[PDB]
């Protein structure tokens, strides 16, 4: 498949282990390829019945699958990562004429996905409880909690399938995804992909809608749970200069900008702000923009149009509020003809910043950077720590006390030093689809209190 | 102190390390001793005002202590437990007094309560995250959440107090706590024996109130969590059957039967009914019901009057339902003439039960036995099988197969064979009273995607 | 391939991911077809210059897998196990051949070996240490040790390399691997397989050779650790009669006899013991002998012709002891004229044994089982608690109190009821070939002591 | 207490709850006061039967404590660490007698030793097996090993007692201790402690003796297991120059220069080597040395006039060998007139050391200071990477690249940063002092092969 050829040919729901159109309808929503602005699919919103179909469907297969062990359950799990990384390419290339990210990037959100796989794989089949000590004892399990719903985003359509789907599945739980829907497309590849590698029909089932196919879904009585789905960069002057223009074009232009927790508002220190500055507009200018299915293409289009005009919003408002635009802000028109109704446009770097400013403090999630300057760290410690623990953080500084009193004194949860799976996040991840079944075995006489 | 002579003399709201009169208003409550019915307080419940003053005070609270080391948490959560175990009858016998269970209960639930501080100590002073391996890692470090609070329940007034106090300030958060407005009394000896211990002020509040008191604290922005607070019981022919009456006794008759997922719904095959029945009457009957501070009272009073008019009422309903009365459920008289005013009733055993019956599919929360005959274990599983996982069960057999069997049948999610802490627990439940801060250190260059 | 055919024909040791001839000789060997008596590989014992270059050679691959990440070697021991699984028919052939185990028994071993080599796989991906908190902190990294040893016995030759090779190589160790000089041949199978997975040259090394060859690799400074490698059966009356008998063939009889714990000591009830030894034996002698080749053997012939005579030898001195022989105990001699020079024996079944028989207090280590009367429950506890830990132990009765009371007093370390991986003993087994290394790191200012 | 006064009154031997004469005799040693090189003590040293006795009485002491549950351990041990904390100077007033070390270093090794013993007492209580799940499942329980002895070291007597019995006793084994026969004083005290916090008779004895007494344990049947007991330090010019002297001295003189893995190696780049070498030889002439009980000491006598003169023959070797003496090294004569035939001597620096001097390459125990410069990373990389695991090393730089790269690329597996428990040391320790016993619960009917 390239750029400007595909349109969806078969059903975008999933039930009974094959593509179904909707019984119910709750809205007519349009698919696009970004990179070339036409309409891949026009599909219909899952209704309430549609919704109750799969929940049910969804409720049968979790009865054989929960059933199975541990180990079966890893062996199929990993099944279908090994067909993930086999067809990785098809994947792939899906997921950009779609999303619009580049192919260098689809590619590693597709790694994570199999990767992830794999990891909640392998802790269905180490999965254990339990075991406490007059002679009796008792036990614990861990058991799936039933039908569970994972509701996705448009940034990695993929990935967060698989990132919902991969814990709840090894916990023997069923699984009800709705995508985006701006991308409907690539979340079909992987219930494709699961029921290829022999999970039951309806484990993993996709509903395609909005909001109110969202409620149906949260409001159903069979439904166990629900998985749903700004941030600083300081660099000082004793940092590694090359390591902190890199990480900051990392944390502002990678899928576009448009990703939770970016790096967009940078803090340079006034000692050593022009030679930043200099640096970061000369390597802002030189990325490609283009077809996302090339393979130095490094920023494809955005989302869709009405996200595109809303990002443009936040430049020209940042511009009437005394920031200056060195580079990008608006459209970009590329050489290549079949890509020119495609959403895109150059990323943006603004200078002469302040704290009061709109493009500071409100999420653009487009390809924007934000460079304040700074004297000390006294004075950027308490310019960035209105940063909740949801976001993350980053700073750069060739100073073992100096980083990590900054990370510390910063309340941002996922934090950074000099750059932008363990078995805590599996265990607690997996606690997340999955309930404690406690048993008491007395083997001697009942103690009477009276 | 005695039952008939204590009265609440100091305010029963705790800020700063101190007893205070609630600065704010949303109602006026009366708390008794229902060994007697007097009236041993009337409280102010708190208004908006007092609960924030009550937050503020515990953020300031949490500051410090969140700052000091896991070590230096456990040696003063231990000091607690030793100061609660010292005064482990004063503090049974103001449970009692306020609360009406036997002072045998009473001091099961405090025995309870210093082994929990004594467990989230030792969690405290050996808490650790994760250390993740090109010759660069991250990190993993668990934090206090910051101010939480505590809802309770009056049927285990001090337990849960300890029980929601004891994780949550062993992670290095604060709580302010809301007791039921029924038993307010004894949540500000914890309190007082935290501040003895070594706690900040403000670490662990008091506010009594109602519904309102209990919304303006869930409402509170500096608020980070909130903590809140039939079961089958089956006997079958091959159990021991002195195991399973003794059993029977206490899943019902602890407390007052005022006991969540208690085991109300007995079910007794054909073959051992009439035995069954006949031994559990007679030890019933012999359940000695008088002033709880008696070590060998092993029935109180009801929490209330209007609670044991509920209680009442449904034995009633069932007497006209068709049940059996084959003693109790009536208001009992006992021959103390300063308990002539308490709330006692005699604890109650219904035959002739039906699946249709109110008292059967209803919690009654009060010392009533619903004994429903079943002939085999085909029936009395889908019987039985109603019962949420949030709800307990227990099984009597002399089978190894025949027992794991109906307890895996089962979705209740606390069983019991023939009867009626770890590392996950703890690990859970300090989860709830955390979040996990991630730190990545990049040691050497960054690689830019551009 | 078929029984009586094969010959090796290429080296046998393994070095730089190629099948080497030993650059130094410690002795000769034969190793035989038992099921024929066949001689399919006359090789050289590896001397001290054969073991040092293994050793070095498997230095310089411990130096580049240890810079591998755990995802890494993940990937590549998924890829062994696959390939494992995918030449698990010719794997289970070899086995056959040189060991003598039905087909049915090889092919369960190989399950278990890429079974184990999945779940090794999965704990190096998911390895982490740990991150402990005056707001300094310190964290632990587990680090392989270097080369490793693993020596092999001869009764289950894949699956032993498989189990000791699999941890060491996942924690990011080096294996030097020596097989029983008995069975040589299917090591090398894996070692082939783990260089076509990508591990690097030399990893995994094979050297053969006996107890010089041995004492050879324990002796060697680089070698950083190594890797070396009765049991009762109690029947009670209300046990399942026909799950004990069942359970009492597969105790005795599976691989020839010839594996450590085996359920060899049986104490039986006097009130099933005539129905419990009449429908043993029955079933003993529909054990089909013959071609290990063939689906329904279940029983081939014993490892070499010294190991026979030395099983039979303990049959001829039970008899003369008082035992009482009701079937096998003697030669077996196929139809098949290939194999009748192999090592064949009938499975025996000795009645009327005693506590003081040579047959009862040594390790046979062949198809004979000894069947002990017992009146109750009290004898048999105080005859078979001579039992040390690493034996194991097996009960059959229908009680959930007698089962897990007569387990709890037994010595033995592995208890079976009814009958004959999780997350602790992979990391157990992941701390035998690792090494924790701990870092403090120093936020703050050095408190001298002077 | 002070010194120069004390003599042992009563036998040093413990058993059965008591302090015992040895009923056999293996030698006889005289036990001195450091200080003033007193005889506080001759005891005798125990023999075969001594040990017999020892060891049978703690095998019946671990019949009892094992089938005690784990809060039982737990409510013991924490009872053991406050009568610890509640005596410490008592304690450690006994310990600086005997072993000579300041009473300021003594506080801080029992300080260790009873939260040594709060926390194994926390993993008492907490202490749980695994459940593994055809419907059948699977349980572990870790068991106590039996009798366990520790073997103690003069340099940390009390703390090494501690550390040993602590985990042992917490998993339910029994302890034998023997103590080094030159500190043989303070261990007794524990056992008079343990004994008085509820632990049964013979459950910690005490044994004295030497080599032939420590065979005598080693090789005694009922006994399960026995418990066993240069470092670089690296100091780049961008370190913090303070912090990096302070870190010298506390690496080379605490406890009179005898402890394992000491920072005794030093290594000063040319830079920051007259400034860093003046600064060392100021602050270590300040080091106060006299009495141990005084508060102001830091720094005691050696052990005993033998290790003393080895001490001092060692800086007699160094001066031959071409090293330069710049501040100790030598006999130091104390005002006191008690303490005029005390082991004293004065700290010594060592400067124009070589890495070929007996004095770089043989670990000293005393309170010696080898400084070598180097020039460059890589020297001094190339010249420490000699060290093993099991030593210690330390980095002073204000480089979180530099440091963690050089604490890699060393062997130490005991690294420092800027300076010289969790969950992970617990488990291990634990799972040294017990074992696993598995049990298989099979809930359905065995699956036969023949
Ligand atoms: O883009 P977005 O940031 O609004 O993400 C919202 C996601 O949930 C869905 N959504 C929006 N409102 C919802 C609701 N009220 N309930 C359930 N899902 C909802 C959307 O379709 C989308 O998948
Ligand atoms: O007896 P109950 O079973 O109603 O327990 C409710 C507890 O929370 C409080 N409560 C009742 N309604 C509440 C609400 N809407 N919000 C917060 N707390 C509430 C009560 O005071 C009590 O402590
Ligand atoms: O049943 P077995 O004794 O035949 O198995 C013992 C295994 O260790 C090896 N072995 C025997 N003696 C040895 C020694 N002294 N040193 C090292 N390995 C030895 C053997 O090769 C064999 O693989
Ligand atoms: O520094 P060190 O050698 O003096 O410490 C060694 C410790 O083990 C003991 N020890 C010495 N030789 C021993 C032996 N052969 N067997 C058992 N213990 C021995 C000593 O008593 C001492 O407590």
């Amino acid at each position: 498949m390239s750029t400007g050829t595909f349109v969806v040919s078969q059903p975008l729901n999933y039930r009974g282990g094959a593509r179904v159109e909707p019984a119910d309808a709750s809205g007519t929503e349009k698919a696009f390829e970004p990179a070339t602005g036409r309409v891949i699919a026009t599909f219909t919103c899952s209704g309430e019945k549609e919704v109750n179909l799969a929940v049910q469907n969804a409720k049968a297969a979790f009865k054989i699958w929960s059933q199975k062990s541990g180990m079966e359950r890893c062996r199929i799990l990993l099944e279908a990562a090994r067909i993930i990384r086999e067809r990785e390419d098809e994947i792939a290339t899906m997921e950009c004429i779609n999303n619009g990210k580049s192919i260098f990037e689809a590619r590693l959100d597709i790694d994570i996905s199999w990767q992830c796989l794999e990891y909640y794989a392998g802790l269905a089949a180490s999965m254990a409880g339990e075991h406490i000590q007059g002679g009796s004892f008792g036990y614990t399990r861990r058991e799936p909690l039933g039908v569970c719903v994972g509701i996705g985003a448009w940034n990695y359509p993929f990935q967060i399938a698989s990132w919902k789907s991969a814990p709840a599945l090894a916990c023997g739980n069923a699984m009800v995804f709705k995508p985006s829907p701006f991308t409907p497309v690539s979340a079909l590849l992987l219930a494709e992909i699961y029921s290829e590698a022999g999970v039951p029909p309806g484990l993993f089932n996709v509903v395609q809608g909005g909001a109110a196919t969202g409620q149906f879904l949260c409001q159903h009585p069979d439904v166990a749970k629900v998985s749903f789905t700004k941030s600083p960069l300081i660099i000082f002057s004793d940092c590694d200069m090359n390591n902190a223009v890199k990480g900051a074009l990392m944390a502002n232009f990678l899928t576009q900008g448009q990703v939770c927790c970016n790096g967009t508002r940078v803090f340079v220190q006034k000692e050593i702000l022009d030679k930043f500055t200099e640096e970061v507009v000369k390597q802002t200018q030189r990325i490609k923009i283009g077809d996302p299915l090339l393979e130095d293409t490094r920023m494809g289009p955005l989302i869709n149009r009405p996200h595109l005009e809303r990002v443009l919003g936040f430049v020209k408002v940042a511009k009437e509020q005394g920031a200056k635009v060195l580079c990008g802000g608006d459209i970009y028109v590329p050489e290549d003809p079949k890509l020119k109704d495609g959403y895109y446009m150059r990323p943006c770097v603004l200078t002469n910043c302040r704290d009061d400013m709109t493009c500071v403090k409100e999420e653009i999630f487009g390809p924007v950077m934000s460079i304040l300057s700074f004297d000390t760290e006294a004075e950027v410690l308490e310019r960035a720590n209105d940063t909740t623990f949801g976001l993350a953080a980053g700073v750069f500084t060739r100073d073992i006390q100096r980083a990590h009193r900054v990370v510390a004194e910063l309340q941002a949860g996922t934090c950074f030093i000099n750059n932008y799976f363990g078995r805590e996040n599996g265990r607690v991840t997996i606690e997340y689809y999955s309930q404690l079944k406690t048993v008491c075995v007395e083997m001697g006489d009942v103690e009477s209190a009276f």
